[PDB]
């Protein structure tokens, strides 16, 4: 269950989230840290039952950046696999798209990564 | 609101999908297209206040090879964009990831992607 | 066999390239076409021996977006592979990373696909 | 602009590169590091005019996972940017692209990232 919680990653981002026994993800990003109107609603999904094995516990969850507050016609996807125990982390590779004519769909989509920690950074 | 539907993809896959008036999608894949116990829950996210410049409508869910009947210890999340019209498609790119030792971390995340269209292949 | 030549992607770039015997790959690569002004040089690397089953031929390249006429301060990589027939396609995928400051370093890469064919698209 | 030399990343895996003074990058990978066996041919290019803002300086390059001792039969490529200074990184990502039956196709490319540190890791 070890998932639900609050999750920050490097660069000063924040969400909190629930592991659905069935196998959901339910929860809001902050994409500050100290903010309000800068929460998104985040959903998305993890593998319920894992292996024995050590290894990771795949999820991935959307966030849609717009809220009751602002619209940044945009989406990021963060897919990747969490990770327990004390050095526990929430390691994803991350994409973003954003609404484009289809002139300029080619540069639509920002790839990144990030790594999610259960305690904060700097 | 024309997201909300069936989509098919030239691999053969289909999910059905809703959008939840407020801004959420709701569905499930099916990774065949005549199958049962082949179908995962979906859920994502998309902007449901889009930009009138004919750019696209951002979206993204995830989906986890795990279900009532297998599991593939794995999770895709979609990114991309939809547009409308006769022509209308969901362009996205996709991440996978299983589940690993850290051992085999670098090597979790395929990279891939897929346009959906509302009317089957071939 | 025949990745020495010249291709053609869903909207109407181009590289030449030779596959030197071993790996080599070295060419050019032309933002539209019928341009001199606007052509990039190119270099890679492809598996000199690919398997016998029929399987596709893994290669990569690079074209640093900068020459005597313009600089975009940029470079994408191509990684992929070769699959020779009647329709020969190079499916490939890449990143388009620019030079950022250190602020805007996660919104430096955008990601992307990418058919070549030795025949003009549309 | 002390892109030439040798660089380490998060697993210390190595790579020498000369950086040709227009764009040219050739040198070697190193799976390992202490081994002759496990090492591999490099090619690759970057903004050799890179803008003075203290921007990132992009570049990309290719490693076909083949020599004479072994065939891996496959292909990274590395694209990102060289950030100098006190802490010199080359923060990158990397498509890995094996050769696939037209079925496999799909499963085809890893997707992941790297840091290169002019010092070893741990």
């Amino acid at each position: 269950a070890g998932i639900t919680g609050t999750w920050y990653n490097q660069l000063g981002s924040t969400f909190i989230v629930t592991a659905g026994a069935d196998g959901a993800l339910t929860g809001t990003y902050e994409s500050a840290v100290g903010n309000a109107e800068s929460r998104y609603v985040l959903t998305g999904r993890y593998d319920s039952a894992p292996a024995t094995d050590g290894s990771g516990t795949a999820l991935g969850w959307t966030v849609a950046w717009k809220n009751n507050y602002r619209n940044a016609h945009s989406a990021t996807t963060w897919s990747g696999q969490y990770v327990g125990g004390a050095e526990a982390r929430i390691n994803t590779q991350w994409l973003l798209t954003s609404g484009t004519t289809e002139a300029n769909a080619w540069k639509s989509t920002l790839v990144g990564h990030d790594t999610f920690t259960k305690v904060k950074p700097s």
